């Protein structure tokens, strides 16, 4: 069956993140200003934090290679492959779509630790692009996730923040050995 | 349990695509025309059709990263990660080896929509270097395939072409939302 | 359940592996020397023995993406993105974290031949930085694996080196096929 875990991802700009390589070459008439185009590639890295926003679990890390621009959705598609770092529980790492301006399914490809054998799909939720990202993981495949994991999850929102002991990583804020 | 599913992939030469990107930095001593090598990158997005060549599907976007060049074989391997697009059935990601001169074995990574779950293998075959491909997936984990992707399949040969209706994108020629 | 299939994996420097491309443009302040960040990113591709170093099985090919470097511990988080190829037999794909001052876990995303639907994670353990690597696959969903493959391991430790048979490919020594 189905385990649904929530995850918040915020850039809280400390991570030099992201990093925009316009190798897709592409050029605006007139301005010769770059355009968002095919072959644009986007390595990044971000902080994860559990659904109640109360404990900084990790990080997020990969590699996004911009696929289209579209002016009429004042957006851009990506193809993606990151992970999800949680600490001594593991990881969980996705691949697929990631649209700036609409939610999207990403493939689970796979984890570690407590998500070791998982597959399924999660629901990327773009909150306010870039900087707050909403996942809800659809796990199949592991044994039930730890209560921490799956404390009542805030509704997300452009205003939602992790809490001050989660953002000083502080004792009772942060999964076990939360990745750095 | 394993369903066959078809697809044809070209390149109608309307998306800039493929980017080649020459970061092997190799060239040929005598002339400096480009050598294939380690490290060269090729981000790519091209478009997908179902077997009976009816119905436009989707695209595919990915990266393939150059792995090596054979002299002898003429031709080059990449290590490919890219996905397979199908409108509102969702999505199907791939990971595993592209070789321009023969046929190849990928991994099923797992899907979004009716193929959430999915795993296995999949067969790529170039009919055309590099503008036109077919795939075999062998789908494992997923629901009965909807009888739309299950049409009775054009074999595969160089002449093949999606119908004119399919091209068109024409509204009962195309996969639900079919992704553009 | 699970079935452990030990690889020892090679840079061998005969390859032009690795390709270190310095996208993350970070420099020393006075030197304007090479500072690892992320965003860097590095094509690569190793040979791989089986764990009684007597067989040379093929090789790995992908990609990594710098994440972060660790002045305190020496070393850098990469995301990597990589296939393992054992000629005839198929190939594993994997997605995860590499850090180059300890062992992680690795996704196993799938594969091909007698590894198609494989799923589990891969221990990944560092014998000697940067030219000598030791997997520990814990595959699951596949058939029992064959005895060439299943020899007894090789205990891991610095001054392990193929065979010098597997080293120059001789009959005996390889994988059928072997991936070159
Ligand atoms: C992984 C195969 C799936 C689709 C085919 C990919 O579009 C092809 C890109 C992969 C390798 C490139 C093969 C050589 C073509 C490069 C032409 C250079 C150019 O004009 O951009």
């Amino acid at each position: 069956h189905v385990q649904e875990l929530f995850v918040y991802e915020i850039n809280e700009r400390d991570r030099g993140s992201p990093v925009f390589l316009p190798f897709g070459g592409k050029k605006q008439p007139g301005t010769d200003a770059h355009v968002n185009s095919l072959g644009d590639l986007v390595p990044f890295s971000n902080k994860i934090y559990d659904g109640s926003l109360k404990t900084r679990l990790g990080i997020t890390a990969g590699l996004c290679t911009l696929i289209s621009h579209s002016d009429q959705k004042n957006g851009d598609r990506y193809e993606a492959l990151y992970s999800f770092y949680f600490g001594d529980y593991g990881h969980i790492s996705v691949q697929g779509p990631y649209i700036t301006y609409e939610d999207s399914y990403l493939a689970i490809t796979g984890g570690s630790g407590i998500f070791a054998g998982c597959y399924g799909q999660a629901k990327l939720h773009q909150i306010i692009f870039p900087f707050k990202l909403f996942y809800t993981f659809y796990l199949q495949g592991i044994k039930k996730l730890p209560e921490a994991l799956c404390a009542p999850c805030v509704p997300p929102s452009p205003s939602v923040a992790p809490a001050d002991e989660a953002k000083q990583c502080l004792p009772n804020h942060v999964a076990p050995n939360f990745t750095k």
